[PDB]
DNA sequence: ATATGACGCT
DNA sequence: AGCGTCAT
């Protein structure tokens, strides 16, 4: 066993992120159940970031304003912008870049979402050891962190219980020794404490940290104290940790794969992963994912934190629900051409940030009935950042599914276009 | 009826 | 190349 305890890794994910770029932006939003909605014509718009203050009387993602406002009377609500009849992301975008940069400033990170990025912190903590000497650590430095499974053994307020756990660890601390595992998770904490002190000082934004030896590991702490908290798990916090741990909750097992272990299977908890071997696993569920399983329900994990701050892809998209789903071929040329636009824009702007242009274009299409996200995808070479071209090559891609012997219609109509370009390249 | 992005498998 | 899974 490698104990799994080579690298510190950090996962670093906004508190209700677009909320918070709304209550930065309109201060009569701060403090107060809030959402962010999209799409005020239906049922008030559908939710898509709740505030804390609003999540304490039940509100969710995934949920009609209206219906929110059921649940929380004084709830206020802010709209996404909306851009050639679409949401428009823009605003959250350049919020997200002003945290990644800040981020970026410590470390090698790994873009994870618009919200959150995993940090590498193995040099910087290796680093930080050889210019402290020797010198302790202080609880002032770690004034945000909670430790996992502290306090245990010989104050009933959160802060309380904070502390002690701290206090515990600390006074644990194996502090002459530089390779002890712990005391490097340590140093990244205090590295983080930093990293999101820096991030509110400079953007006015909140957020929360998981730091372990993985991404798994990291991101799981991430969410064990929001909000506006960081989470240290350590090596040997994870068999309590994973004792009653539902194994929907580790990443990449929230779907099917997840719910297919605890059926053939017959478990509930990571933990409970141990008693199986290697071979055993790998029969059930691939080699892959079984030797993924065995190492990771002990706390292991080598998926590394890769130096991507920049998205693989960019793309657009917009549903047509129901009766609204688009059954002439002017509809899906017009919104095709809609789609295009934004695209030229956010792929201008690209180009001039990070020198690079994207070369193949991705049309994707759903029809009324199939079963989810995509029912088709066609590619074409991109070549120019031309609405009018994309729109017009998009079309001609896709033209062909109409099965409608009529020249004006479009059947079945589609209940969804989306637009990608992909295949960057250096520019 | 609530816009996006990464990546594996064939 | 095109589809399927998993995620925010
Ligand atoms: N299904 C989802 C999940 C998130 N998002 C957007 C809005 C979120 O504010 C933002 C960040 O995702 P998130 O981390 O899952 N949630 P959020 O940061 O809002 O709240 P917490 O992280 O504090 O729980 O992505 C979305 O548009 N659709
Ligand atoms: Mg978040
Ligand atoms: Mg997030």
């Amino acid at each position: 066993m490698a104990t799994g305890q080579d690298r510190v890794v950090a996962l670093v994910d906004m508190d209700c992120f677009f909320v918070q770029v709304e209550q930065r932006q309109n201060p009569h939003l701060r403090n107060k159940p809030c959402a962010v909605v999209q799409y005020k014509s239906w049922k008030g718009g559908g939710i898509i970031a709740v505030s804390y203050e609003a999540r304490a009387f039940g509100v969710t993602r995934s949920m009609w304003a209206d219906d929110a406002k059921k649940l929380c009377p004084d709830l206020l609500l802010a709209q996404v912008r909306e851009s050639r009849g679409k949401a428009n992301l823009t605003k959250y975008r350049e919020a997200s870049v002003e945290v990644m940069e800040i981020m970026s400033r410590f470390a090698v990170i790994e873009r994870a979402s618009i919200d959150e990025a995993y940090v590498d912190l193995t040099s910087a903590v290796q680093e930080r050891l050889q210019k402290l000497q020797g010198q302790p650590i202080s609880a002032d430095l770690l004034p945000s962190t909670y430790i996992e499974g502290l306090p245990q053994g010989p104050t009933v307020q959160k802060e309380g219980m904070r502390k002690q756990g701290l206090f515990q660890w600390l006074d644990s601390l194996q502090i002459d020794n530089l390779t002890s595992p712990d005391l490097q998770l340590t140093v990244g904490a205090v590295i983080v404490e930093e990293m999101r002190a820096a991030i509110e000082r400079e953007t006015g934004f909140q957020c929360s940290a998981g730091i372990s030896h993985n991404k798994v590991l990291a991101k799981l702490a991430c969410g064990l104290n929001k909000p506006n908290r960081q989470t240290l798990v350590s090596h040997g916090s994870v068999p309590q940790l994973f004792s009653q741990m539902p194994i929907r909750k580790i990443r990449s097992l929230g779907g099917k794969l997840g719910a297919s272990v605890i059926e053939i299977l017959g478990i509930e908890y990571m933990g409970e992963l141990t008693q199986f071997t290697e071979s055993q696993l790998q029969s059930h569920f691939g080699e892959k994912n079984g030797s993924w399983l065995y190492a990771m329900c002990r706390g292991i994990e080598h998926d590394p934190v890769k130096p991507r701050q920049l998205p693989k892809t960019i793309g657009c998209s917009k549903n047509f629900p129901g009766k609204t789903a688009l059954a002439t071929r002017e509809q899906v040329q017009w919104w095709l051409l809609q789609l295009a636009q934004e695209l030229e824009e956010r792929l201008t702007k690209d180009r001039n940030d990070n020198d690079r242009v994207a070369t193949q274009l991705v049309v994707s299409i759903r029809v009324q009935g199939d079963k989810r996200l995509s029912s088709l995808r066609r590619c074409c070479a991109l070549t120019r950042y031309d609405a009018h071209k994309m729109s017009h090559d998009a079309f001609t891609v896709i033209k062909n599914c109409n099965t409608s012997g009529i020249q004006t219609e479009w059947s079945p109509p589609l209940t969804m276009l989306f637009l990608c370009a992909t295949k960057f390249s250096a520019s």
